[PDB]
């Protein structure tokens, strides 16, 4: 708390006047701040430092009749004065309009532009958008290259890189290059591609950067300014048209809690109370409940984000039990659904995927992911922004596309990708996805709901929504195709790129500042002075030690190896929920082992296996006698209504709710049914309390229950001696430990925060990239790809022709050069190259020895390569690399090459009809890429081999992007 303000909560007007000059504050408040900063090109000599101001005028000299808000104005103005610019804002800011200005500006003076997009599917959309607008546009994908002689070009990031490494002449003719959604350079796989593209580009090329909101945007321009010697502007804004309230939805919980206020206030108790729900662990039914009521709570439309393509369709299946569409909306969706039918064959219109989605869309439930037909996903995109879909289940890729907002965003998962890590959801991803909430005009507030499963790290749950944003990190890492292409051309070495990679620029610029971060952090923990600094350390230190180790005691006790033999009807029992809430004493009614669950959930661990029916005095929502697999039926102990209820009630408690056993048992009848029968036993319990004021005697875990374990005696003895240390401090006669604990907490926090900052500098000076290159260039010398002088050889020249596939640039180069594909057939050559093309899992069973023989050999070749590569001081396991190829699609593609109908094709495998298109067109491009590879090898017979194979992969409906010119 430093300098801040607070909005007028709901609606207010602060001023008024009459007749002459008013002050208009009509229906909008409060979105304010904008930013403009400029990075500068490094100076060559001491002799001259020019001070070059570039502060662009708000409104441009010529707007080309384009419509512009004040924010997009100076973004445009920077391009008008011909200088690089970074546009960092939410998708609501309408950034796409400045890309259309850049193109129009060039076309006006008639020069060439290159537009790029993170995904090829969005490139096709932007193409027909640009083409219908300008007309001088043509797209160059891998698969389809249309109108390359056109001024403006829309292309894949993969293609743009391939032209630079090959030194295409068109790059001499390119003025501006527009990157869109550039913040996805973060991607640990394809993020390196964006850097390779940027670094290799001519220094006199002007850039346009379209990105989401990032903190370090100026640092990015600094990196562009230094390596390209340019002056790069930065236009950044944090404003969004609609406020946002954040609700947390606990797993198994019966409601949502507001964690973040619309003004930004963070409720800590609602946060804490939410965490109390999650220590009680199926939950997939909870989304079905949420979506149901938010319909009645009038939260629509709602975008539900799920990172898996499969269960994304399941949550729509469970939501298919509801109908959100009106009769006029009911037939309007299939009247606009029939337009895409003319664009498809009659056989393709009966496709299984489409026939299932059709009734679903009629109910107003959408599904969006990469496994859908590009025409089908587009209609779903159309229906949404036309308002004919009130519920959408989408993946992360949906947040990348054009602005299509909703009233509500629901996070089903908070964990993310497989690539290399299980990551909690970073702040940058949160803002991008949650930004879809809160439509500008028709919404008062954005509604964000999150489903939270808990583990040992709750701080993860806080920092995401509550904390700051994250830096834009470079994913740059070495690769075989890149180092060979760099070692190929004389003028440049692979070390040259390592110098100019954004990762290097970060670390270099990070370390001097990161040092001050440490020394300031070291000051505070020293500035904090606690009286008797030691005693508190050995107090709280042993506090977390005993409170933790006693949980290990009850865990051994709760296990049926010990407690079970002491289960007798009427035995007094002490029940305390796993959350730590104490339901008080009780009396054992009945014990039963749970046998044979339905199916789904993995069988019970013997700790939670048994279910104990136990008499307790607690109340609440009374029934759940059909008991959820949670610890107890959702009840409430005598902290609630002690008048509305005090009833001794048999409670089906799970075995983990038992924390202690009683000394003596109460005689019990056969039946406790009515309220009378149970209440009598309660007075029988209360009578025992009347005779035992200090407490009710406990069965000693060691001697009474006969637990002699060496590990148990150990733990139990380390419990005693640890307790004695707690007695030697000022625990008694004064509890001022609060001020001590509050003060001491920061000392450990800062100490831990220092430990992070300390080891942070070690990773700034990390040599990993450099040492990898030396270790990587050894396999290039050993496998025969280069010489002892580390100069390119013939095999390495065909490896520079392989792009679409990253593992096997060497393998394919090895196999092809070793005379392999020539002994095959064109269709066979295509079905073999299928193993390399995409990593998505597929289930079919074909060990057909005909395709198993070439597979096993090229699979063994992978082991051969990985064998020497591993002892070349790299890290890849002999088994892991080998399994990276898929035989499960080999049968499918071979049938397509023989000209079999698409409908039967998808019957062989469980592959998505949409995903099958993607890996095929990519396969089509591996063919087009290897066709040139054989052309360099000197063997022109293998070129036709890849061409004759290519001709059978090309038809009308499998070539689907746009057809114009």
């Amino acid at each position: 708390i430093m300098t801040d303000a607070f909005q007028t909560a709901e609606s207010r007007e602060v001023t008024g006047a009459q007749g002459f000059a008013p002050t208009e504050g009509e229906s909008i408040v409060l979105s304010h701040n904008i930013q403009h900063q400029v990075a500068l090109p490094p100076d060559l000599d001491y002799e001259y430092i020019p001070l070059s101001e570039h502060k662009p005028p708000a409104e441009p000299a010529r707007t080309y009749s384009f419509k512009l808000d004040p924010f997009q104005a100076l973004s445009v103005a920077s391009i008008e004065r011909e200088e690089s610019v970074l546009v960092s804002a939410h998708t609501s800011a309408g950034k796409t309009v400045v890309a259309e200005y850049a193109i129009a500006q060039c076309l006006k003076k008639n020069q060439r532009v290159i537009y790029t997009s993170p995904i090829k599917a969005l490139s096709n959309q932007k193409y027909r958008d640009f083409q219908a607008e300008f007309g001088d546009v043509g797209l160059m994908t891998g698969d389809v290259t249309i109108n390359p002689t056109a001024s403006c070009l829309v292309m894949t990031t993969e293609i743009l890189r391939s032209m630079l490494y090959r030194g295409s002449e068109i790059m001499r003719e390119v003025a501006w290059v527009v990157f869109d959604e550039i913040h996805y350079m973060r991607d640990k796989i394809r993020g390196v591609v964006w850097e390779e593209t940027i670094i290799l580009l001519p220094d006199k090329v002007r850039y346009v950067f379209l990105s989401a909101t990032i903190p370090n945007a100026f640092q990015f321009a600094e990196w562009i300014a230094k390596i390209h010697r340019q002056a790069c502007h930065v236009v950044y804004t944090d404003f969004r048209p609609t406020p946002l309230q954040n609700y947390f939805f606990p797993a198994g919980g019966k409601g949502i809690l507001l964690i973040v206020d619309e003004k930004g206030n963070f409720k800590e108790n609602n946060f804490n109370q939410a965490m109390a729900m999650i220590e009680e662990k199926d939950e997939k039914a909870d989304i079905a409940k949420i979506i149901k009521m938010i319909l009645k709570k009038n939260f629509q439309p709602v975008i539900v984000f799920n990172f898996s393509k499969r269960e994304c369709e399941q949550m729509a299946l469970a939501s298919s039990s509801m109908k959100f569409n009106a009769p006029d909306e009911e037939n309007m969706v299939n009247k606009v659904f029939e337009n895409a039918l003319a664009s498809l064959s009659e056989d393709d219109k009966n496709l299984p995927q489409i026939s299932n989605i059709l009734p679903l869309l009629r109910k107003g439930i959408g599904v969006h992911h990469s496994g859908l037909l590009p025409i089908l996903k587009e209609t779903i995109e159309i229906l949404f922004q036309e308002g004919l879909i009130k519920v959408l289940f989408a993946t992360e890729t949906f947040s990348i596309g054009l602005n299509m907002p909703a009233r509500t965003v629901v996070f089903t998962q908070v964990t993310k990708w497989d690539g290399q890590q299980r990551r909690p959801l970073t702040s940058s991803e949160y803002i991008q996805m949650a930004g879809r909430a809160g439509r500008r005009g028709l919404d008062d507030r954005g509604i964000v709901i999150m489903m939270v499963d808990d583990k040992l790290e709750p701080e993860t749950a806080r920092a995401i929504v509550v904390g700051n944003q994250d830096k834009l990190n470079s994913a740059f890492h070495l690769g075989y195709n890149m180092v060979l292409n760099l070692l190929r051309i004389e003028a440049i070495s692979p070390e040259y790129m390592l110098e100019r990679c954004f990762f290097q620029f970060q670390n270099a610029a990070s370390v001097p500042q990161l040092e001050r971060e440490l020394i300031s952090l070291q000051q505070e923990r020293d500035a904090i002075i606690i009286p008797d600094e030691s005693i508190v350390k050995d107090y709280y230190g042993v506090r977390q030690q005993l409170e933790e180790y006693n949980k290990d005691m009850v865990f051994v006790i709760q296990h049926p190896q010990n407690c079970l033999g002491f289960f007798q009807e009427g035995r007094l029992i002490h029940i305390k929920s796993p959350s730590g809430v104490d339901y008080g004493w009780g009396v054992l009614i009945k014990h039963i082992q749970r046998q044979t669950p339905k199916n789904g959930q993995p069988p019970y661990p013997e700790q939670e296996s048994y279910v104990l029916d136990v008499l307790l005095k607690v109340s609440g929502d009374f029934n759940p006698k059909t008991r959820g697999e949670g610890p107890m039926p959702e009840g409430i102990m005598p902290a609630g209504k002690d008048s509305k209820n005090a009833r001794w009630e048999v409670v089906p408690c799970l075995l983990n709710c038992l924390r202690a056993l009683g000394q003596l048992r109460v005689f019990l009848p056969k039946r406790l049914e009515s309220a009378d029968e149970k209440d009598g036993v309660g007075k029988a319990v209360d009578e025992i309390s009347r005779r035992f004021p200090d407490g009710i005697p406990i069965l000693d875990p060691m001697e009474n229950m006969g637990i002699n374990d060496d590990s148990f005696k150990k733990l139990l003895r380390k419990i005693e001696v640890l307790e004695s240390r707690l007695v030697a401090n000022p625990l008694h006669n004064s509890p001022l430990l609060v001020e001590l604990w509050n003060q001491y907490s920061l000392k450990m926090q800062l100490g831990e925060q220092i430990k992070e900052k300390k080891k942070a500098i070690a990773r700034a000076h990390s040599v990993a990239q450099l040492d990898e290159l030396k270790s990587r260039k050894r396999v290039l010398r050993r496998l025969g790809f280069i010489n002892d002088a580390e100069v390119v050889q013939m095999k390495a020249r065909v490896a520079c022709e392989i792009s679409s596939t990253e593992g096997h640039e060497l393998l394919l180069a090895e196999l092809l050069f070793n005379r392999f594909f020539n002994e095959l057939s064109p269709e066979i050559c295509a079905c073999i190259l299928s193993c390399f093309i995409f990593d998505e899992k597929i289930e079919t069973q074909a060990l057909k020895e005909e395709l198993a023989k070439p597979f096993r050999e090229i699979q063994a070749q992978a082991r051969i390569i990985a064998k020497v590569s591993a002892e070349s001081k790299l890290d890849v396991n002999e088994d892991e690399y080998v399994q990276s190829l898929k035989w499960q699609l080999m049968e499918t593609v071979l049938a397509w090459a023989q000209g079999r109908p698409f409908s039967e094709i998808c019957k062989m495998t469980n592959v998505y009809e949409g995903s099958l298109i993607r890996l095929f067109r990519r396969l089509e491009e591996l063919l087009r890429q290897m066709a040139e590879a054989a052309r360099v090898m000197g063997s022109e017979e293998l070129k036709d081999k890849f061409e004759l194979s290519l001709s059978k992969i090309r038809r009308d409906i499998v070539s689907f992007n746009s057809l114009y010119l």
